[PDB]
């Protein structure tokens, strides 16, 4: 029993961060086979940020100017190129310690771990969701950016996130391990801002079911609803609006425990409209949005507590 | 910018996590060294647990009674000894994995990692607090005892508790690396039950802090207070009493911030006599009491956002 925001275990990212320096800059890279991946802003110098040509900075370097340290053993770059807001270095060695992997660009509302990073050595770990907005609430100092979102998937790392960015509410932006951007953000100092975000329904509907499943029952009622009355709802409060896709996916939540995903709907809409009045939910006396329906299966007894 | 529950990186603790079965019941292992650790009740069958003799158990266990597995790589034991409620088995292979570590007894208010292990196989991590209680509100299902926390402080690994038993009101119990519960916990089938808890005020004093340093003011007031005066508060709302000790630990952050420790109190004691009135302070509709200052310190800037 007990809930909680769990992370996967992060060794196996751990022994792929290295530290990247260029000129006075330092930040975290991922080294994965004889290739380093880090933010390409590890090339601008401190008048370089309002508006820098990375392809016109890029040029003007050489392989030794990028100094790659992977714990106190040296890399030697012998290749580099720029991929979207990513450098890739080539290294002269082979990172042992790969695990097996793959780059995978999550869709909003899907979570992952952070493996907080700085000067190449792993600091904290922590879940995350990537918001609806495309940014997510990390924790995130200077020198952080080059760290890892990612999800295990048995033995296999699927990368989803590298840090490049603070945005001015305190959140956070950075781009898939192909170097694209998650949301309208650029690698340069602009009055870019967060887009206004929205509650992830699916996953509050997830958390809902894990509640039921871990033996609460409290907020449920003798109610239902079609999708079209909760959506009402669902846009007054700033929900998403649920689709049939999203019914869908609740299914084996919904099977395991006799609760139609309709009348978990009726729930919600009740919740939102009466508050919980002074009651708790797996612990929260607030709406979680930040599990998935997948985060609550790997997580909860496949037996409910009836 | 951001405030997380924060885990240490796990990597050092996932190398050392085996796999140890006796007759039916398997449960995990931590091999340090030659040295496999794991809850002495492994060696129950399923109807000795009521009133277990694990001296009289034991005696009748061989070294090959006992069967490791570490990955794929089966361990020789070829020693074995109880220690309070755990067994220590000699395997005739040195753990090549082993970090520079320690065993320490944590006390409460403490936070640690978890790394949540089945069948020897890490699962997640995540950030636990010991309560007042001596319990955590963990997350663990069938199969999870053995699984143990730590801290990581530089290269060393503090281990501090290792799982074995859910209470009834689904909250956790375990011991240190030296087999002695935290709490009057008993590792047989009583019918022990988690005493009472109280807030841990030490933690939302310091988290009060690190909302500081992350920019937000808006609790703080006008007043002080006597750690008397407070205290008479504190016993109302089922807090812990504030002491000196307390009030001295705080002063890093107090010096950090500008804000005097009694002033501090006097802003909890507003919050709790008048509650938040629908803000929220890093994220949080409620006071958290899971932070250390220790964590506020290694995860807040050195800096605030004045
Ligand atoms: C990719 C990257 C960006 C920055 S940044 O200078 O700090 C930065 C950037 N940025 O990416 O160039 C954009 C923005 C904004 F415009 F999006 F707000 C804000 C900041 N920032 O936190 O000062 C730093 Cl230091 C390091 C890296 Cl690796
Ligand atoms: C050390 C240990 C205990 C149990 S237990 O059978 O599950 C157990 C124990 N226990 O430790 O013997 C005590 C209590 C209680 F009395 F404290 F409530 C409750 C349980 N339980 O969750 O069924 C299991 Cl399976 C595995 C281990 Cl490694």
């Amino acid at each position: 029993s007990g809930f909680r925001k769990m992370a996967f275990p992060s060794g196996k990212v751990e022994g792929c961060m290295v530290q990247v320096t260029c000129g006075t800059t330092t930040l975290n890279g991922l080294w994965l086979d004889d290739t380093v991946y880090c933010p390409r802003h590890v090339i601008c110098t401190a008048e370089d940020m309002l508006n820098p040509n990375y392809e016109d900075l890029l040029i003007r370097k050489s392989n030794h100017s990028f100094l790659v340290q992977a714990g106190n053993v040296q890399l030697r770059v012998i290749g580099h190129s720029m991929q979207n807001c990513l450098l890739r270095l080539k290294v002269d060695t082979s990172n042992p310690k790969t695990p097996k992997y793959k780059f995978v660009r999550i869709q909003p509302g899907q979570t992952f771990s952070v493996l907080a990073c700085y000067n190449g050595s792993p600091s904290g770990v922590y879940q995350c969701a990537m918001r609806p907005n495309h940014t997510i609430k990390g924790s995130f100092l200077n020198g952080s950016c080059g760290s890892v979102g990612f999800n295990i998937d048995y033995d296999c790392v699927s990368f989803c996130y590298m840090h490049h960015m603070e945005l001015p509410t305190g959140v956070h932006a950075g781009t898939d391990l192909e170097g694209k951007f998650y949301g309208p953000f650029v690698d340069r100092q602009t009055a870019q801002a967060a887009g206004t975000d929205t509650t992830i329904t699916l996953n509050v509907l997830a958390w809902l079911y894990a509640a039921v499943i871990n033996g609460d029952r409290w907020f449920l009622n003798r109610f239902t609803t079609t999708l079209n009355d909760f959506n009402l709802v669902a846009m007054k409060y700033n929900y998403e609006p649920l689709t049939q896709d999203h019914v869908d996916i609740l299914g084996p939540l919904s099977a395991q425990t006799g609760i139609a995903v309709l009348d978990m709907c009726a729930a919600l809409k009740e919740l939102l409209q009466n508050g919980m009045n002074g009651r708790t939910i797996l612990g929260s006396t607030i709406l979680e949005d930040e599990f998935t329906p997948f985060d609550v299966v790997r997580q909860c007894s496949g037996v409910t507590f009836q």
